[PDB]
């Protein structure tokens, strides 16, 4: 897993993200979007929208977005033990939405580019490395979900 050291990192700059959460869920989203189209085919709510501009001014996306940083907050929160937070959430995500772990993937690393971008001086290199981890934990986890739920995502 990772050390003390590491989760704290991980929770200091979760810190900066949750002052302002609607504003960080809208960047990750962004720029998850905007580098990987496909994910957004995902998102029945607004799939229609086709620009930047049009993605910031959506209040549906602006709320998923909260709703996403909200419960990953969450699971980091719990420092690995997060078994009772990533059962519903690899439910959903394995049945109702049937998201790949490649596309858990381009959202761990919209995560951590919004994060360098926004607040370097919580974020720099051990703190990426402690992040890094924490997420491929988180998608560690969830993929084994996934497979007794019989998605192979
Ligand atoms: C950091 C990783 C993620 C976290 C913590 C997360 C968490 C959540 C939560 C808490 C919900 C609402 C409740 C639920 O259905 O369980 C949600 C909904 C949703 N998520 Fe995820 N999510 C993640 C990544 C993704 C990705 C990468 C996609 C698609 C590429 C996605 C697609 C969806 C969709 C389609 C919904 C329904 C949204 C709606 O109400 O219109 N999620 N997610
Ligand atoms: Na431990």
């Amino acid at each position: 897993g990772l050390s003390d050291g590491e989760w704290q990192q991980v929770l200091n700059v979760w810190g900066k993200v949750e002052a302002d959460i609607a504003g960080h869920g809208q960047e990750v989203l962004i720029r998850l979007f905007t580098g990987h189209p496909e994910t957004l085919e995902k998102f029945d709510k607004f799939k229609h929208l086709k620009t930047e501009a049009e993605m910031k001014a959506s209040e549906d996306l602006k709320k998923v977005g909260t709703v996403v940083l909200t419960a990953l907050g969450g699971i980091l929160k719990k420092k690995g033990h997060h078994e009772a937070e990533l059962k519903p959430l690899a439910q959903s995500h394995a049945t109702k939405h049937k998201i790949p772990i490649k596309y858990l993937e381009f959202i761990s690393d919209a995560i951590i580019h919004v994060l360098h971008s926004k607040h370097p001086g919580d974020f720099g290199a051990d703190a990426q490395g402690a992040m890094t981890k924490a997420l491929e934990l988180f998608r560690n986890d969830i993929a084994a979900k996934y497979k007794e739920l019989g998605f192979q995502g």
